[PDB]
DNA sequence: TAGGGAGTAATCCCCTTGGCGGTTAAAACGCGGGGGACAGCGCGTACGTGCGTTTAAGCGGTGCTAGAGCTTGCTACGACCAATTGAGCGGCCTCGGCACCGGGATTCTCCA
């Protein structure tokens, strides 16, 4: 997208992206932040297996507790 | 020994029910009169009853052969599954069919 775009940043919520997945993976995305990684932490989550599956560039996981309970 | 199932409660999206308000159109209410329901009547004809006739349905009996019903043998074909793709579903788009309106024209009714 240029500087003349309908819009350039997408805040959505981690219950979206699971389901508007259909729709989400329908498109390229330049980065990607995920707040709260920690929601991520669970391989067994739809909402990892789901953003797992996003095509994107680039990633972030920001968090502030990453080691949680297990390797 | 470990994995994943059982328990449970917070989290958050979907969606059906209920209320408020208006307002407006359809249901409710009135009443005259008409005509259709319906009772009462006359006739006639058409249908139930009876008797003598006949006709053929039903029972006992003989003979035959088709074909239903069963056994045997085998191979053809549809169940099965792993690999491949394209037909058909879900989402998005737009324009043209159709409806709804208004007003002028033709039809149909009903009373004279």
């Amino acid at each position: 997208y240029k500087k003349d775009s309908p819009f350039h940043v997408m805040i959505t919520s981690y219950q979206l992206v699971v389901s508007d997945v259909a729709y989400f993976q329908k498109m390229k995305w330049q980065y990607m932040i995920l707040d709260e990684a920690q929601a991520i932490k669970s391989s067994q989550s739809s909402r990892w297996k789901c953003l797992l599956g996003f095509h994107c560039r680039n990633r972030l996981l920001l968090t502030g507790t990453p080691i949680q309970n297990n390797m």
